[PDB]
């Protein structure tokens, strides 16, 4: 009956995030969201409830407004960062398994051309955000869209998120300065993990 800050799957993601990184953004960043949120509900219709509420409290405050906007902005900005923790790996990356290949080749022509919509998307996301991975239940396809914010698929009818990378500046700062491009290169080469992927298509019965 309170909120928190949930464990990383791994210990590390050295040196594609360094150890100083990791400890801002977990222990720092994502540490405040869940403390700011305990404070936040006292109260409310949400006081009491834990993290597997975490999806429901999001729709319902953004929802409500401007009543309920902190408590959005904090409650979305849990769910996506556990969810960003789950979307890599250490020796994550590289090629797709073959399980997942021909819906890549499907959606976006090629592992390149997937590749290429997903540095589109993290480039063109202006300000604070985040890129997702999803699957579009309307055209039978994985797209990649972004997020302003604190903004996400949960907001969004018929659109199922698979994996998400934060590109909120202090995602990426403290290891790769103002070069986007390069964190982007580095998740997509050695972070992002297709094993969740591929885990929530099977969960939602798609493959
Ligand atoms: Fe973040
Ligand atoms: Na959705």
């Amino acid at each position: 009956s309170m909120f928190e800050l949930s464990d990383l799957p791994y210990e590390g993601l050295e040196p594609y995030i360094s150890s100083h990184l990791l400890d801002r953004h977990y222990n720092g960043h994502h540490k405040t969201y869940v403390d700011v949120l305990n404070k936040l509900v006292v109260g409310t219709e949400f006081e009491g409830l834990g993290n597997e509420s975490l999806g429901d409290i999001v729709v319902k405050a953004h929802n409500s407004g401007s009543a309920g906007r902190a408590i959005f902005n904090n409650a979305a900005q849990i769910w996506n960062h556990d969810f960003y923790w789950q979307s890599m790996k250490p020796n994550g990356g590289g090629n797709p398994p073959e399980k997942l290949r021909e819906m890549i080749e499907h959606s976006f022509g090629s592992v390149e051309g997937f590749n290429n919509a997903f540095t589109t998307s993290g480039l063109g996301q202006f300000g604070s955000g985040w890129v997702w991975l999803v699957y579009d239940e309307d055209a039978k396809a994985l797209k990649v869209v972004s997020t302003a914010n604190a903004d996400s698929p949960l907001l969004t009818q018929g659109q199922l998120p698979l994996a998400t990378m934060d590109v909120w500046e202090h995602a990426y700062y403290l290891d790769y300065l103002n070069l986007r491009k390069k964190y982007i290169d580095v998740f997509l080469e050695h972070l992002l993990n297709w094993d969740f992927v591929l885990g929530r298509l099977e969960d939602a019965g798609v493959l």
